[PDB]
């Protein structure tokens, strides 16, 4: 009931002041590693110019080739590491009940936008409709967007997005008819930074955030994430959400 | 009572792991991250140890390993208090200004030698008592003159002065200042001036958030100022301890 206390705080009440002292804790989380990831990026520029000293002094080392390379490796992490810190900043987390067509319409509007420039089809096989959930806007928009902007990219020429609802929830499904991802790697590629070797010598997307955000916000929105074949060849992404009432 | 839990037409079974999954989800994210920092970060340690067992001890290479050093104990950190965050930050320890900040200041010193521009440390600290975190101070000076040697054209000064109150430390720069109006919004989280984003197209803007919210959990306070130098003037207080 007390002054930063957890969501152990839930003993007495009410779900909504449980998600918001929740949020609370997220956003110092947020804080600490956005802190963490702006200052690692001095001792990293330090570091880069004690290996260009030493190039200078001795040339081009195999030993020297690596540092160098996995200097440039956190380098690049870091930075991704704060263009998401940057983002799920910029806006205060506030849960609020949001109707499905109100939340993610403008998502697939725009990935219909990028799917034209593209040459690529986008197909909504069924559209939300105003079915009640409750929990951060943002982080539900970004999670879909993740997913639909993923598949623009690794799909050959056609994308489909479908969405169902329930009692329960709403299942919304994802499907791409470009490659898919081995039955092995389809647990893994959740995990931050995780990019499959194929999707590595593309060298087209970020450091592997996207779905690491996505398990995320989905599990903290009490729902879950699953990765399988897709109808279409590729892959198939399901979200599912509760609904509130 | 209150509104109670609901997920769906669930049983308590699932209403538990739903729960303790909603709550360990950021924890998970960043000891995750943490793990994942620290493979490049080793594979980076064994370079340096092969070259120090091929071409021996150097100077350039005492550097790397230091700054090398540093990554790994941030990366620690970042997993440490990845699962405590109750009540935001809370540690603190008696520290002296010298310890503290001197670091900072011979880092400041060989990055300037870098860049081609110069650092004078007018007056240096002392064995003054301060009683805080020790890494947010730091990480408060090492902002303030990173950025004074960034922005500067040729020259920065750092300087220290004590009382029975507190430490005041002063940052100049002779590069270009910042207009008056911009002087509070500085300060602010993911900002930058549009004149830094001609410089450098986009960028962070984090350096000045860092630095008010530590000096502020530190009960002191941070100003921006015209420098007698031409440039930004950055003016740390901080109060002593007991
Ligand atoms: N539709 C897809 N088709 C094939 N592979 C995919 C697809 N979506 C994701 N993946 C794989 O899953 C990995 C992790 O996804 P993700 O987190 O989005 O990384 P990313 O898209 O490459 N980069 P970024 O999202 O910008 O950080 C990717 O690197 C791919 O290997
Ligand atoms: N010494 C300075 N001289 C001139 N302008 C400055 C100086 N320090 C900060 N500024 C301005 O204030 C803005 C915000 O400061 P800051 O938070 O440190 O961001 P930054 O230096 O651009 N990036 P970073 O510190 O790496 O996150 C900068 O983008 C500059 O426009
Ligand atoms: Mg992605
Ligand atoms: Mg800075």
């Amino acid at each position: 009931l007390e002054a930063g206390p957890q969501e152990f705080l839930a003993a007495g009440a009410s779900f909504n002041q449980v998600v918001t002292a929740l949020e609370r804790m997220m956003t110092s989380q947020q804080r600490l590693l956005s802190d963490i990831s702006h200052e690692l990026r001095t001792p990293l520029t330090r570091l880069q110019l004690g290996t260009a000293l030493l190039r200078r002094r001795s040339g081009e080392s195999k030993e020297l080739e690596r540092i160098e390379t996995e200097a440039q490796r956190l380098d690049s992490m870091i930075n991704d590491l704060l263009v998401m810190s940057r983002n799920q900043q910029k806006n205060a987390l506030v849960s609020e009940t949001i109707k499905a067509n109100q939340l993610w319409s403008e998502v697939l509007d725009n990935a219909a936008f990028e799917a034209e420039q593209m040459g690529k089809s986008l197909t909504v096989n069924f559209p939300p409709g105003p079915w009640p959930l409750y929990g951060n806007p943002n982080a539900l928009e970004s999670a879909l967007e993740n997913i639909v902007r993923n598949a623009l990219r690794y799909s050959h020429t056609k994308i489909e997005v479908g969405f169902a609802v329930d009692k329960d929830g709403i299942t919304i499904t994802v499907d791409d008819d470009g490659p898919g991802v081995s039955p092995e790697d389809r647990e893994q590629i959740f995990r931050p930074f995780y990019r499959t070797d194929e999707a590595r010598d593309r060298e087209s997307g970020g450091t592997g955030l996207g779905l690491a955000i996505v398990e995320t916000a989905i599990q903290q929105h009490r729902g879950w994430v699953k990765a399988e074949d897709s109808p279409l060849g590729g892959l198939r992404l399901v979200i599912w959400l509760p609904l509130y009432k």
